[PDB]
């Protein structure tokens, strides 16, 4: 079952329409901005992910969301408090007013290789879509996407606005209550889904299992989730910088509520989606009957299944998640484009002309796309699923990156020498656990996977490999921070005397 004509039909005209939308936007309070700052991170790669790990793994996913609620606490009573007192331009100034100028480059790169990397596999999961629905080979369909995000980014112009945004998130919500709804009323009612997943116990929400091999426990999300959440949305500079622009400290605490808001609107839509596609595929499990070849295929396969006398609808749920994963990809490019050009570029520059910067944006953000279409087909030879990918991509770069700030904000006696120190422990421990981790995979019976049925190395590898992707962030934070106060108080600790006030204490 591959797209219908009425599908292409419906795919093209609504991908033409968004497209010259996002090219005529251009060339010719606190919900909206909230609403944005949630249609940033959501992208085809949940889609495509949360309602896989719901189904494989159960009801359990949601604490996503705990975790994603102790990160907005604390953005809005820790981080945005002196990001917005402060008034420095780009998140990365506070590491050169608390210990230096190396700092300050060290943290610039760091963001720029995560998002890169991140904007790659971002950029992956719509071809992986339009792979499988088309039928179009993967190489040809990253050429396409690559071609599209390209024309949104450069040859174009990126043409975000918050309300874009919001109608992506509307359309992304509706999309998913829409499959809920279909799939419910094919299998009988939401009582007897309730009743087949019990059984088959996918409802597991309080999941408290020590071990963390396991793949998703409440643990797993608070302790490896935070991190994740805090480099996305309190550190990151794309987000900070909306932030810091509302007027009114209070008025970016209101947005970051309704972003926190539309965050669990998204995840339990998703993950309910997930358990309703498992209960679809009862007893002909498509990953194990041979149909799908990866967990990923799982959600458009349920929707060309479930919609095979609606003839269309697929086609405007790949728009959808093609068209609102490029505006995505293309933002992130443009923002790391602005940030090399008016941090590391017109600094040391003073003098180089007004219409140099413009040209020097423009090749970036090409430059930028290109790399991190790269990232795109490395992630295809790779394997592997889009959203712990995503995840992974980020934590262990962004985990020492969080610690670094973590470190300034709350000690006194942290240094440069401490700092810069224990940003390379943190480097080096986040990137030997995902590398060993790798090249060693942990067992699907270690990880939690739940059963389906079909009818119808080193001593390191197994301990230290193998605990969940979630904490390779949130270890490379934690041995920031350790290493990071042990060099500083060696090195010589700052005191309190001799800062400015961008403690956390005041
Ligand atoms: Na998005
Ligand atoms: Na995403």
């Amino acid at each position: 079952a591959t797209f219908g004509a009425w599908d292409y039909g419906v795919f093209a005209t609504m991908l033409l329409v968004s497209t010259g939308i996002g090219l005529w936007v251009g060339l010719a309070a606190a919900v909206p901005v909230g609403l944005s700052l949630a249609a940033s991170f959501m992208s085809a790669v949940q889609v495509l992910g949360v309602p896989a790990e719901a189904a494989r793994y159960g009801l359990k996913f949601l604490w996503m969301c705990a975790g994603q609620l102790l990160n907005s606490l604390l953005t809005a009573f820790l981080f945005l408090p002196i990001f917005y007192r402060l008034g420095l331009t780009s998140t990365y100034q506070y590491l050169e007013l608390r210990f230096s100028r190396a700092v300050r480059l060290c943290g610039t790169l760091q963001y720029l290789v995560a998002t890169m990397l991140y904007t790659g596999i971002v950029i992956y999961a719509p071809a992986l879509i339009l792979n499988q629905v088309t039928g179009l080979d993967i190489w040809a369909s990253l050429l396409s996407t690559g071609i599209i995000c390209t024309l949104y980014t450069t040859v174009g112009g990126m043409k975000a606005v918050v309300w874009t945004d919001v109608f992506q998130v509307v359309v992304m919500l509706v999309g998913f209550w829409v499959i809920l709804a279909r799939g419910v009323i094919l299998l009988g009612g939401p009582r007897n889904v309730l009743s087949l997943a019990q059984q088959h116990s996918r409802i597991n929400l309080m999941d408290f299992d020590p071990d963390p091999r396991s793949r998703y426990t409440f643990w797993t999300f608070i302790v490896g989730g935070t991190p994740f959440w805090l480099s996305m949305y309190g550190v990151n500079q794309a987000q900070v910088q909306r932030y810091v622009a509302c007027h009114t400290e209070g008025k970016a605490k209101l947005a970051l509520l309704v972003n926190q808001l539309g965050l669990f609107l998204i995840v339990a839509s998703a993950a309910c989606c997930g358990i309703v596609m498992f209960v679809y595929y009862k007893d002909c499990d498509p990953l194990l009957t041979g149909r799908i070849s990866a967990p990923d295929q799982y959600m458009p396969l349920l929707v060309l299944d479930i919609f095979e006398d609606l003839p269309g609808v697929p086609g405007l749920f790949l728009a959808c998640a093609y068209s609102g994963t490029l505006s995505t990809a293309s933002t992130s490019i443009n923002a790391m484009a602005a940030v090399t050009v008016e941090d590391l570029i017109k600094p040391r520059m003073p003098g180089l002309a007004p219409r140099k910067l413009v040209f020097i944006s423009k090749g970036l953000s090409f430059i930028y796309g290109s790399a991190c279409l790269t990232v795109a087909a490395l992630s295809s030879l790779l394997g592997g699923g889009v959203l712990q990918g995503s995840f992974t991509v980020m934590g262990v770069i962004s985990g020492p990156l969080l610690g670094a700030f973590t470190l300034g904000m709350l000690l006194p006696a942290c240094n440069t020498p401490g700092v810069l120190s224990g940003l390379a422990a943190g480097l080096a421990v986040s990137l030997w656990v995902a590398v060993g981790a790798t090249l060693y995979p942990p067992g699907e019976q270690t990880m939690g996977v739940l059963p389906t049925s079909a009818a119808g190395r080193p001593a390191l590898a197994d301990t230290f490999y193998a605990i969940s992707y979630l904490y390779y962030g949130a270890l490379g934070t934690l041995t920031t921070m350790l290493c990071g106060a042990l060099i500083s108080y060696l090195t010589g600790p700052t005191k309190r005397s001799s800062l400015g006030p961008g403690l956390l204490w005041w």
